[PDB]
């Protein structure tokens, strides 16, 4: 009956305060625009979600209330939601440098640009962690950066809150690939669950591709929580090898906090300016032109 549902949104028709324009990418729920918020002039990015089709309603409305609840310059702004027929309008904060993730096309990241990224992501997961907060699907497609290289956590439509009734998530989401051991085999689990997503991350900021890519999603998920967790191979320095082994442990109590992993060794190495990150936002403009 969705009793409630559309008293949240504003019923005035977003067509006329907002001038819509061409895709950017795709969200949980639908797909996501580049707008211009025709009052202001600002730019905005607008995500439209067919009600009909993701009929998922509960995840919808999730992402909805966590938004309006985070408060970080490293959690992508909120401005508000409105109802049009089936159709919503979430409109958010514009990141005219993409995804971490279309950032790794152009060719592989060297490791001054990986810690800067990794520090920033970390800076956002202490936000969401303090807040009680859980992501759930960290990967570099959810990473977003502006043109100033800020650094930015995206898409919320499978974030966990925890509280003093809940003091542990059971629920199966996320991306396979990405997915924390406790998730896949639904124990009782907390924010630890995002630090093996970040070591899973780190692997596919270095590689282009998170760890057993050659296998099935379906076969992945089952290895996951038997197997000995993944590990960085190849040519990459001992501290960003060290890091990564400290994130892929199986034990979640062994996991340290974000708080931690932005004290370790691979973080502290490079001093980089979130600035310097604007060379790999220019090097996938010339790539795309
Ligand atoms: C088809 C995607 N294409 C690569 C071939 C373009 C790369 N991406 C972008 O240009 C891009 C831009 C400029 N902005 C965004 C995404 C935004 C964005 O700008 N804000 C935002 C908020 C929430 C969510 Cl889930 C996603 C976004 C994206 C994905």
């Amino acid at each position: 009956h969705l009793r409630g549902f559309a008293n949240q949104h504003s019923r005035v028709d977003p067509e006329e305060l907002f001038t819509k324009l061409d895709r950017i990418g795709k969200g949980s729920f639908g797909e996501v625009y580049k707008g211009i918020d025709n009052h202001t002039k600002e730019v905005v990015a607008i995500k439209i979600i067919d009600l009909e089709e993701a009929e998922e309603i509960e995840d919808i409305q999730q992402e909805i209330t966590v938004l309006s609840q985070c408060d970080s310059p490293y959690i992508t702004r909120y401005f508000g939601s409105y109802l049009k027929s089936t159709k919503l309008w979430i409109i958010m904060e514009y990141l005219g440098g993409g995804s971490a993730l279309d950032l790794l096309k152009p060719g592989p990241l060297e490791e001054t640009y990986i810690a800067t990224i990794l520090r920033e992501i970390l800076k956002g997961l202490d936000y969401l962690h303090s807040e009680r907060k859980i992501h759930r699907d960290i990967k570099a497609a959810n990473v977003l950066l502006s043109e100033q290289g800020d650094v930015k956590l995206a898409d919320f439509g499978v974030a966990g809150q925890l509280t003093d009734t809940q003091i542990k998530r059971n629920t199966f989401v996320g991306t396979p690939f990405w997915m924390a051991p406790e998730v896949i085999k639904q124990s009782a689990y907390d924010f630890k669950a995002d630090i093996w997503s970040l070591g899973i991350t780190a692997i596919e900021l270095a590689k282009g591709e998170p760890p057993n890519s050659d296998l099935h999603p379906m076969r992945v998920l089952f290895l996951i929580p038997k197997n000995s967790p993944p590990t960085l191979e190849g040519q990459h320095s001992k501290p960003f090898k060290e890091f990564v082994e400290a994130c892929l442990n199986k034990d979640p109590r062994f996991r340290p906090t974000a708080k931690e992993l932005l004290k370790h060794k691979f973080i502290t190495r490079y001093t980089k300016k979130t600035s310097f990150l604007t060379e790999l936002i220019d090097r996938y403009k010339r790539w795309k032109s």
